[PDB]
């Protein structure tokens, strides 16, 4: 559980927002890319795994699951690549809810930034600091620290 | 101490590598940029502060310290912006040593990646996982978790 992440791809302003969610905490990292390719997804995962102890990734679709470049990145970074099929159906709804939330926050900051990528990073900040009480940022650190110890 | 980071700018292949080091752990995040501008530094700090609880940043030079855009990002993200003058002289040498180390790792992976940015992220991964025994990634999580609790 401490090492499990889920990929999520959502769209805004004709652009693609790639999101990784740490399933147990709700903590996220995200980037704007022009389109969701294996190459972009691979690079994103490499970045993520250098920054957090990523053991398992549930990929967001079959193209990324199949991608040789994504498989290469997962091999390189020691990530178990899995499918992202919601065997538990409450999963789709949770992802859907998070995308709606992220887009709402993006709307709330959009005028403070010229570029979408900046608004997305503001949204990441607000999401990860939001008190729900602990924040998602607090939860991920606590979860991982408990695991290490 | 849990919230203190140091900026570091180093050069390779006619490009600029911007690094943030969590001083107490040695954990890093890094990006390749075409040149070190206030705009790029501001965006980098926004990303960092959305991902870790960044309280204080020791800026890497006077241009970034002065930059209105960097100041705006620090204000937005709740970061205390400080100078990076090594009042303790062992600091320059530690930064210097880390840049040499990062470049060495980059050299060791450079042929596995077409693009420098990929090699830099491989270097981030290797650096943060390296056991010294705890890794820098383990140290940062432990330090922050102890603070939160
Ligand atoms: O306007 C932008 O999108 C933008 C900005 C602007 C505001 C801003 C950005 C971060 C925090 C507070 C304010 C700055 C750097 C950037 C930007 O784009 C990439 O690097
Ligand atoms: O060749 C690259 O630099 C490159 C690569 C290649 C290898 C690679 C990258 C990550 C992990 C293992 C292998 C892949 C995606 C990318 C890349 O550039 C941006 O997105």
């Amino acid at each position: 559980s401490p090492g499990i992440w889920q990929l999520d791809c959502t769209h805004l302003e004709g652009k693609v927002i790639l999101v990784a969610v740490h399933v147990a905490s709700g903590y996220i990292e995200a980037e704007v890319i022009p389109a969701e390719t294996g190459q972009e997804t691979a690079y994103f995962l490499l970045k993520l795994a250098g920054r957090w102890p990523v053991k398992t990734v549930h990929t967001d679709n079959g193209s990324n699951f199949t991608s040789t470049t994504v498989k290469a990145a997962c091999w390189w970074a020691g990530i178990k690549q899995e499918d992202g099929i919601p065997y538990n159906p409450q999963s789709q709804g949770v992802i859907e809810s998070m995308n709606k939330e992220l887009k709402k926050i993006i709307g709330q900051v959009r005028d403070q930034a010229e570029h979408l990528k900046t608004a997305v990073q503001m949204a990441v900040f607000i999401h990860n600091h939001k008190r729900k009480g602990y924040s998602a940022g607090e939860r991920i650190v606590d979860i991982i620290a408990t695991d290490i110890q």
